[PDB]
């Protein structure tokens, strides 16, 4: 502290014993630690190079230090003295939220832990809000899980490192389309209200454990079906007011669609 410049963010590179690559490889270079003199694994995203790519990694770094949320990813501190720069949060020890549903047993995993879960993203979303921050990539692909379903929204800059067809051009841009609100396909402008529309595409996903959205639909066709007002079927087993919030998030005027506030109220209120 005594330091005039100090920076309670920046740490010893020392600290961190540094294991393999997180998610095999898919998900950057987002690496596995142990931060040894507190016996705790961490998951550190490293820069290579002497690079100008630098420059997104400190607004990452920037942005984080902010945020301070118990469903929101945590930053525990920097290393940016000399190369690699780190960025260090805390390792959620079960992965990612998609792989999770897909791989888990379903009776550990039932149904109220699906609803909490739900819970647990509208809390993080209302507080993004709040700070008026918009995500911009919401998906259980970027929703992480911890100790006893501890569930934290994170976001891993997936659209340059997933390969295949979940993030793809309609009309000369790049979007993970099935996530992607109608006015945000159309006009490539984001907000808030197009972040609930991905909260209520990530709720039919925690509903099915992890199916792919619109099965039996070519994802050419998803606009056009929206603006028919196709939506999304009610999943096996989904709780009514949960699918009537998800219809909710998915109308077609942004300005229909509930606040953060209002869906985390719902949860209360249910
Ligand atoms: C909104 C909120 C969910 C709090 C969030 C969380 C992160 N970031 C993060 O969650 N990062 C991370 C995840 C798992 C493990 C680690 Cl070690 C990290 Cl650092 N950002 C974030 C901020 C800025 C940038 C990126 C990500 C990604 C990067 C890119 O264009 O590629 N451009 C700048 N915004």
């Amino acid at each position: 502290p005594s330091s005039p410049n100090y920076d309670k963010w920046e740490m010893e590179r020392t600290d961190i014993t540094m294991k393999h690559k997180l998610g095999g490889g898919q998900y950057g270079e987002v690496y596995e630690g142990v931060w040894k003199k507190y016996s705790l694994t961490v998951a550190v995203k490293t820069l290579k190079e002497d690079t100008m790519e630098v420059e997104e990694f400190l607004k990452e770094a920037a942005v984080m230090k902010e945020i301070k949320h118990p469903n929101l990813v945590q930053l525990l501190g920097v290393c940016t003295r000399e190369p690699p720069f780190y960025i260090i949060t805390e390792f959620m020890t079960y992965g990612n939220l998609l792989d999770y549903l897909r791989e888990c047993n379903r009776q550990e995993v039932n149904a109220v832990v699906l609803l909490y879960m739900a819970t647990q993203i509208s809390s993080a979303m209302e507080y993004l809000e709040k700070k008026n921050f918009i995500h911009r990539d919401l998906a259980a692909r970027n929703c992480l899980v911890g100790e006893n379903h501890l569930v934290k929204v994170a976001d891993f800059g997936l659209s340059r490192l997933m390969t295949g067809d979940t993030y793809t051009a309609h009309a000369g841009a790049k979007f993970p389309i099935k996530w992607t609100a109608p006015e945000s396909l159309a006009y490539n402008k984001f907000s808030i209200k197009s972040d609930v529309w991905a909260f209520g595409v990530l709720l039919w996903e925690i509903a099915t454990y992890g199916m792919s959205p619109y099965p039996g639909i070519d994802l050419s066709q998803v606009y056009e079906l929206l603006e028919k007002d196709y939506r999304m079927e009610r999943p096996e087993g989904c709780p009514e007011k949960v699918y009537e919030l998800m219809r909710a998030c998915w109308q077609w005027n942004p300005s229909d669609r509930p606040s953060f506030a209002e869906i985390h109220q719902a949860f209360e209120t249910m």
